[PDB]
């Protein structure tokens, strides 16, 4: 048993981008100003299209942003679980899509931010403010620290918030992707890809202080990360390069432990995983495993070269990874992958080099893990069900009675709605948690966690896996402020 893929799909643009849209799940995905190209002046507009998981289906192409090239943008989802990108091709453009109005309709523009910029990384702080930096992909001036505040739709520079001591010794853009974390009282940890981590505090004019080396590891550009237990503090990190391109991608694997913030970050090292990747995506799963997906070894852009297309699984609880199935298709530059509410995981996209260019994929699958499978790994397991929240619209701290359909053991976790491109994806983040039997087995309580740097604010899917281990299809449910 090491899962199975589905069935292959292929969108009218290159899914260089994709989000999961809260309480449908849909997928929505994402190129350019072009379906099949990209410029880095861009094109005033993104080409967008959906997948349906309710009817399995595609919708074809439509100009749904008619302002903003989302080209090379920073990502995130806020309390409410809109979509907010900046920059990229429209370097200083902010745009955001309410799902609620429809996932097909026009995103909507927000303010410009006060830097130009794109390939920054964005996250959500713990009060729900959005909190950009870096990206030299586009844009002008020292690509400093900046803030959103979407009650108030502005923008504010954090002086005391510099990319300085994030940027990279070489390469392009040395000073993008950064691996951000958001934590307790308004903190982000800048965990990487430099080798020389480093606090944020997005609060008043701002703050940073070091948080320590990332133990041995060498400069990691577009390695990834993934904040697999939010409660204990973990997050872990594989690969990447000492450049954006230029040289072999590591299949070094760490565990950084956070406390408090400003304080150093604890890293341990574990053996190394079998191939090494630059350009992958890492997806945590509801059991707290991470699935690792693509990436190249000499790290090029729009090429097919040494491809890893064999992806690995790892477990924290055993510092161990397992291969999973190969797929056929490189996912090296401009892939993307992400978990679904059905527990499945999406892997596909690559390229956007123009037309009749053969480093173009429009085409993905989902990737359905073990717990999926009864133990001879190629039957479908049987799934619990939640029929109802008590609540969907909890505070931090607060009780969220889930009633189950059928009656047994089960165990919880809730994982923070996510979008991802170019490897960064802050969204994605995984709380497990302990469910209190309300008498019958099927009616269960947990408590979201009492710090929202732990629960950052907006859209989680909550799941239940049953004693097999086989996970429900998430109920969605919002942490506000
Ligand atoms: C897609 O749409 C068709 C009708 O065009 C519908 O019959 C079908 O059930 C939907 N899903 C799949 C997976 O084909
Ligand atoms: C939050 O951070 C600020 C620094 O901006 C600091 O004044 C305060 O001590 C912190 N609050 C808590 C509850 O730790
Ligand atoms: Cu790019």
């Amino acid at each position: 048993n090491v899962g199975k893929w589905g069935p292959m799909v292929k969108f009218p643009v290159v899914p260089v981008a994709v989000a999961l849209v809260p309480e449908t799940g849909n997928l929505l995905v994402w190129s350019s100003g072009w379906p099949n190209r990209w410029t880095t002046a861009g094109n005033g507009k993104t080409y967008t299209s959906l997948y349906n998981v309710n009817t399995g289906n595609i919708s074809d192409a439509i100009v749904q942003n008619t302002q903003h090239d989302m080209f090379c943008p920073g990502t995130s989802l806020d309390a409410d679980g809109r979509i907010i990108v900046t920059g990229g091709s429209s370097a200083a453009k902010t745009s955001v899509l309410d799902f609620k109005k429809g996932e097909s309709s026009p995103w909507t523009p927000l303010s410009n931010m006060q830097i130009s910029r794109g390939y920054q990384s964005s996250c959500t702080t713990s009060e729900g403010k959005i909190f950009v930096i870096g990206g030299s992909f586009s844009g002008a001036g020292t690509r400093n620290g900046e803030v959103y505040d979407p009650k108030a739709n502005t923008w504010t520079k954090l002086a005391g918030c510099p990319v300085k001591p994030l940027v990279m010794q070489r390469g392009m853009f040395p000073d993008s992707h950064a691996w951000l974390w958001s934590w307790k009282n308004g903190s982000v940890l800048q965990a990487g890809p430099s080798k020389k981590m480093n606090w944020y505090d997005t609060k008043g004019t701002g703050s940073n202080t070091p948080a320590g080396l990332r133990g041995t590891d060498e400069d990691s550009m577009c390695g990834v990360s993934v904040m697999y237990d939010a409660v204990a503090g973990k997050i872990f990190t594989y690969g990447g390069g000492k450049g954006y391109t230029g040289y072999d991608s590591t299949s070094n694997a760490h565990i950084l432990t956070l406390g408090e913030p400003g304080q150093a970050v604890q890293v341990q090292k574990l053996a190394n995983g079998k191939y090494n990747r630059g350009f992958a995506n890492a997806v945590v799963m509801p059991d707290g495993k991470i699935w690792v997906v693509g990436g190249m070894q000499k790290m090029w852009l729009f090429s097919d070269t040494t491809p890893q297309l064999t992806p690995e699984l790892f477990d924290p609880a055993t510092g161990s990874f397992t291969p999973t199935t190969p797929h056929t298709v490189p996912r090296n530059y401009h892939s993307t992958a992400l978990l679904m509410a059905d527990a499945t995981i999406w892997s596909g996209g690559g390229g956007l080099c123009g037309a009749n260019c053969k480093e173009n994929h429009f085409d993905g699958q989902f990737w359905s893990p073990p717990y999926l499978f009864e133990a001879d790994g190629v039957t479908p397991a049987k799934r619990p069900v939640i029929q109802s929240l008590s609540d969907t619209a909890v505070r931090a701290g607060a009780p969220i009675t889930i009633t189950m359909q059928d009656a047994g053991a089960y165990t919880f976790s809730m994982i923070r709605v996510s979008a991802t491109t170019h490897t960064v994806n802050t969204d994605q983040r995984r709380i497990p948690l302990d469910g209190q039997d309300g008498g019958d087995g099927k009616s269960f309580t947990v408590n979201v966690p009492n710090d929202y740097g732990v629960a950052i604010p907006g859209y989680y899917m909550l799941f239940a896996m049953n004693e097999a281990g086989v996970p429900c299809v998430a109920q969605f449910f919002k942490v506000t402020l």
